């Protein structure tokens, strides 16, 4: 599955070297690659909205003079190897597949300056759980290639979409119901989208809220971004899942070549840990976690205002990656209640001596553990407080930088804080 | 609004030391001024309930060999003033407005050494609520010259009052509701006060529950008591509401002449604390952001047991008073969820490393954020989680002392605890 | 109630040491002490069940070679006193009240190490409420010598099994019903006991609950364990219930001549601390509280496997066991809401400054204190929600080592953790 994506990275680079270098685009400035990196990404896609010939924003110049100026560009050599691609048997159907992944980390960059929140908006529930929309805004035959890619909520929408809108509707809802199935674990999770899949969505509220405490599944995958993908000389190696990725970041990094863009100086550091969360997709990560493996602080999106407009960003210095600690991308949910007992939580005193008095539960409802029927809402609100029980959240471990020796995640004060916190 | 201000702290202290000196009585013992200046004040206001001569407990004596004993005292001069003074258009009628301030802050000793709960327990509800039943007590005439200033309890206690007693009654009731709602802000708060307008009072409960989460509108002032007030020998710039009464403060006690009264000298500090929560309404207020303000620990009510009698106070020790920071007297409600968002409050991890889990809301219920028509309690109680969620409180700054420096509040371990705690 | 105590604990060890060395027993073995007090436990108790002659399994062998063998052990010595000393008015009638206690203290040891949960499984509830399932698989007639001392849900499994099997129904079920209400001091309890009683079993998980919040009272008792027994040389001043029986033990830790048993050395810390948990019955208590009292931190059961079979263990290491508080055991119920009042717990701001915002409460459901009727489940979470307000917990003091000297428990980080957490 990954045995072809040494290769894809490989095509991906080339054309766009070969398309940049025909029209004199200077592919170390990271904004250049973002623009260069999309029309190869339209090209292999949605073959017939671009423009053969059509004009784009670069930044042209020579050493540090580099202005923005519009750039008609001709992409029909690089559109008809595209179509070719898409079936070419030698990628042995790994193409599509790979496409997709490509797009959700060369989109997540847009997701974070432009922060909106359509998902949440559109279903009408708390833009809290826009972290669960994920993958939103993909060309769909793309969506179909990577639907474990794809947050919960983007499929639920696509399920109520469909009911307001042909024979096919029977095997199109069977298949948005089993992705959503898949990755939602709760047993009242299922239930709900199984009262959903037959139009009824009063639990709409408690699923929705549900999805912070009895976590969906969501698989991940680290690509680079166009900017990486362009700069980088060796993709010998390479996956999507373990600590090449990383390395290829440091190799990179410790070639100061490229230059990144954004309104001013002050953004430096934003941008380049940008680049973290489109690659390793950490947008929904928690910070302390996060400051642990890469061994720097991350901030928050509040710190900035609002993006200035495209046309109007500005080299303001180098790319710049390191890290400590490195770990597998996430494929199942990250938490199990499987074999977990909530134990002893409350003190028995056996000594008259007074001390202070402890009570870990909020109320005597997250107690109420149920044989006597229950209602459906205590059915939720018992599963729920079960994984909010648990302690901990992943399944394996990270690893020290340069090996697999497991180093158990310390803690940190900066943990519970959030990118969109 | 503050220009006669200055003139009315005048005469306050002129008629106290005129009365005080015609009798031998002398105003540097806080417990003469505190007797003193409250005859003056019934001069003012119910001038037919007092009587022109009458016995009333004073420390007389010769340099420190005072002992209390009831001197009989002659008011015929401070009323005749009196009865004129209401109406003197020289006060421009900022008369009334001004006495029912200074009654707030004069009996706010009394409320603190004898603490029980009148409002709450003729309301019945929570005794924790009384901390909004402030200016409860003050003479009704003054209550109408500072509506704002009483706490929503006081007004609450009166629209049900008026409920178990005329066409007048379409009047009273208006204006009483009309003092609700302006203190009132939250959308569910106001519906409830209209049911109780109705005479349904189901709500009570809740609406007086909500009133720790959504806190309502409360009008404070800095004004100072009857000891302070005779020993001020400078009115010159005097203001309710910014650095002066800082000052004024400062001055009175570096004199180190007005002596303060009490059971025995284990009270000299909380004395001392009391005249802050009179003169800075501080008696709700955060213990560990007085200590910042004022630079010293402040004791709670249960640190001592019941006071003595007012006739078996003695000199204990000097007034002293010092500060750190200042800050205005707040006006507007505390806690705003204008232009509020909770963002993200969960992770979504997405590397394989185990590390703690976090869930930040108590239960599925505190995130349940509604379209589909909802219930009046849920109603409640997500506008309630909403200035729930807020994680500030205030409006906008403390100032150093001496200047208009702005210092943010960086914290203490002695915060979220309470005088009456 | 304890005169005989002294006398009572001297004919437990004789016995033992009797039969002990008549078989040539070395009775320095802590199992070996384990197996031969529970059989002369059993000659008082259910006298025909045991066999007068039969097979045991003791460390047999000289000076550090024991092996474990099946030595036959003839009983009937033992049997005959045992009989009589049931009924001999020279104990006053004090041996069976005596002897439960007893075999709580002897029985606790395999409790914890093979943790099951028969009496919450039997009720259908959860097991976090084991902790109050204490004295279970007691001899009956031993439980109605010490129905204080059974926990409240041994005795709802009691009533419960009633209610599903004579004119002595009407007698057995109210003195049930009377340890129960003895025992849980909830006015909602009482009153959910009363539903019990009249078979309707709806409130069952929410009584469980509530045991949590509204503790019950649970008598107990410092008793030794037979390897304890067997090597105290002097029962001179003995009690169950002072410093005695922390010197008797560190008397006896001294002598480091008693060897204790498990699977492995790994286990040679938490089988020593297992004569704390049978002895002063700490299985329920707060482990910060007990690495106060006896210095030294615990282990919680989820450091170690299962156990190794009984026959299978082997001498690890010595026993030993100090202390540096102590405090008498209770009797009460831990947590009392009388005189309570929950006082201020919000501020109320008067400066416009900024500081951080405190809720004490996790919903407003919680500050509904309730005049209008109110519904029964919200009555008991209102007398839940008192108790679980109060901060402290117990009913007077810890003692220093040697005196009684009262002495503050200080706090701990290992507070609110719990043996079985």
């Amino acid at each position: 599955t990954e045995s072809q994506i040494p290769k894809m990275y490989e095509m991906i680079r080339d054309q766009m070297r070969t398309l940049a270098s025909t029209h004199k685009i200077p592919l170390n400035i990271d904004h250049n690659c973002e623009v260069i990196g999309s029309i190869i990404m339209a090209a292999c896609t949605n073959n017939r909205d671009l423009r053969p010939v059509d004009k784009y924003w670069f930044l042209m110049g020579p050493a540090g003079a580099e202005v923005m100026t519009e750039v008609e560009i001709d992409i029909q050599p690089q559109l008809q190897w595209a179509k070719g691609a898409v079936h070419d048997p030698k990628y042995k159907g790994q193409w599509y597949p790979f496409l997709a992944l490509l797009q959700i980390s060369n989109k997540t960059k847009d997701t974070i300056l432009w922060q909106k929140y359509p998902v949440t908006q559109e279903l009408e529930i708390s833009n809290s759980l826009e972290i669960y929309a994920n993958g939103h805004g993909i060309k769909d035959r793309l969506k179909n290639s990577r639907p474990r890619s794809v947050g919960p909520l983007v499929h639920l929408l696509h399920l109520k979409r469909l009911q307001e809108n042909s024979p096919a509707v029977n095997g199109i809802r069977k298949s948005i119901v089993g992705h959503l199935k898949r990755q939602c674990i709760g047993e009242t999770q299922k239930a709900m989208i199984n009262q959903f899949e037959m139009g009824r969505w009063e639990s709409l509220s408690t699923f929705a809220a549900s999805l912070l405490a009895i976590k969906p599944r969501i698989e991940n995958h680290f690509v680079l971004t166009y900017p990486l993908i362009a700069n980088c000389e060796d993709f010998a190696g390479a996956t999507l899942s373990d600590e090449w990725v990383f390395k290829a970041m440091e190799k990179i990094s410790n070639k100061k070549t490229l230059r990144v863009c954004g309104p001013d100086e002050k953004w430096i550091s934003f941008m380049n840990q940008i680049y973290i969360h489109s690659v390793f997709q950490t947008t929904g990560e928690d910070l302390g976690v996060l400051e642990w493996v890469f061994g720097g602080r991350f901030c928050q999106r509040k710190e900035f205002g609002r993006y200035c407009k495209k046309s109007q960003t500005k080299v303001i210095g180098l790319f710049t990656f390191q890290y400590e600690y490195w770990s597998k991308p996430l494929k199942s949910a990250p938490r199990s209640i499987e074999g977990s007992k909530r134990g002893q939580i409350s003190c028995r005193p056996s000594f008259k001596g007074k001390r202070p008095s402890y009570n870990n539960f909020t109320s005597i409802d997250t107690l109420q553990s149920a044989s006597q029927t229950v209602s459906f809402y205590d059915q939720v609100r018992e599963e729920c407080q079960k994984y909010m029980d648990l302690k901990v959240e992943g399944t394996t471990c990270f690893y020290r930088k340069g090996g697999h020796v497991e180093v158990e995640f310390p803690g940190s004060a900066h943990c519970n804080t959030y990118l969109f916190g």
